[PDB]
């Protein structure tokens, strides 16, 4: 068995992909870093998230171009900076998910217990969570950066990753489960949990028009004449309820469209996390396929070559992410685009 060179081609096509993802990452994200200060002036706690997010991704941005050289040539930014890159691009991508489940969290604490949104959800706060996410990203990235040197090979300088020889099985597979558990598996359950109970808390906030004569059901109001409680949700009702107008069943009542500008927040921070799994999830499956090869996969020469080539493209992929989040702003948020 062999492994494949993919130099050549490499040094082609990364080069002037990663300069774009650079020029419109950086013009993208500068732009949102300045609209949040300079227009929404930091308000909520969502402001303070989303900076940091948008902060996350420069950091991420600012490594970029160092990744389009090497790919080029070599290494010729000696160890200091190897460590201190390879450090930006792993507390980019920790605390850029991070600050996506606190995005997560905070929709979730702002419709599920809104007596306890209104109590604690201040600015102040925001920045403390934020300063204690920044440092938890570090620690997390902590290892990886220590590991990580610049050596020269012949006469091609590197800068990668070397785990020590004797414990090398048990940091690939540390270290494995840390990104794919960080970066898939807890942010998953995260959109899970919150998400689906969001969802339930806006469902029952629904109203409903009778098509015959014209009542709205307000759940908030509910219909105590006829047994049925403030709050509950229309859907929750029994079906031998009838119109209090009219007198007609559950069925010839329609759903009141909503004017879903509220809900609005919870719609950009959802595809904020939904689009962060179309980039970041495939690499994150092919890295627990690459170091679980043996006894759970295909560990043959061809196969493990593909894994490897496979490894590589997703995380290119994943890395295009730091420029994707300014576009989602300036479609799905109304705000953003009332600055134009
Ligand atoms: C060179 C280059 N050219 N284009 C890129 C990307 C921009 C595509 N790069 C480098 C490849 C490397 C090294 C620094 C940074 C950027 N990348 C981190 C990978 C890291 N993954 C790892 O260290 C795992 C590897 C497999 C394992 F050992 F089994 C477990 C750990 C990571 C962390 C968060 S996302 C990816
Ligand atoms: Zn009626």
């Amino acid at each position: 068995c062999q492994k494949i060179n993919v130099k050549q081609i490499a040094a082609r096509l990364l080069p002037p992909l990663y300069s774009l993802v650079f020029i419109f990452g950086f013009v993208g994200n500068m732009l949102v870093i300045l609209i949040l200060i300079n227009y929404k002036r930091l308000k909520s706690m969502t402001d303070i998230y989303l900076l940091n997010l948008a902060i996350s991704d420069l950091f991420f941005l600012l490594t970029v171009p160092f990744w389009a050289h090497y790919a080029a040539a070599q290494w010729d930014f000696g160890n200091t900076m190897c460590q201190l890159l390879t450090g930006l691009y792993f507390i980019g991508f920790f605390s850029g998910i991070f600050f996506i489940i606190l995005l997560t969290i905070d929709r979730y604490l702002a419709v599920v217990h809104a007596v306890f949104a209104l109590k604690a959800r201040t600015v102040t706060f925001g920045v403390v969570t934020s300063v204690i996410t920044w440092v938890v990203a570090v620690f997390a990235s902590l290892p990886n950066i220590i590991f990580t040197r610049s050596q020269k090979e012949g006469l091609h300088y590197t800068c990668s990753s070397h785990f020590p020889y004797s414990q090398y099985q048990f940091w690939k597979n540390f270290q494995t489960l840390k990104i794919v558990i960080l970066g898939l598996v807890l942010p998953l359950l995260v959109m899970v949990i919150c998400y689906s109970g969001i969802l339930k808390t806006l469902l029952r906030m629904k109203k409903y028009t009778c098509t015959v004569c014209g009542y709205i059901y307000n759940p908030e109001d509910g219909d105590p004449d006829n047994g049925v409680n403030p709050g509950t949700d229309f859907k929750d009702i029994p079906d031998d309820w009838v119109c209090p107008l009219c007198g007609v069943g559950k069925d010839q009542f329609e759903e009141v469209e909503e004017e879903k500008k509220r809900h609005r927040d919870v719609r950009l921070i959802f595809t904020i996390m939904i689009v962060y799994f179309l980039f970041w999830a495939p690499y994150n499956i092919v890295l627990l396929l690459n170091t679980f090869q043996e006894f759970f996969g295909l560990n043959n020469c061809s196969s493990s070559n593909r894994l490897d080539q496979a490894m590589q493209v997703t995380e290119t992929l994943g890395m295009t992410h730091c420029c994707i989040n300014p576009i989602i702003y300036a479609f799905v948020g109304e705000e953003f685009r009332n600055y134009l």
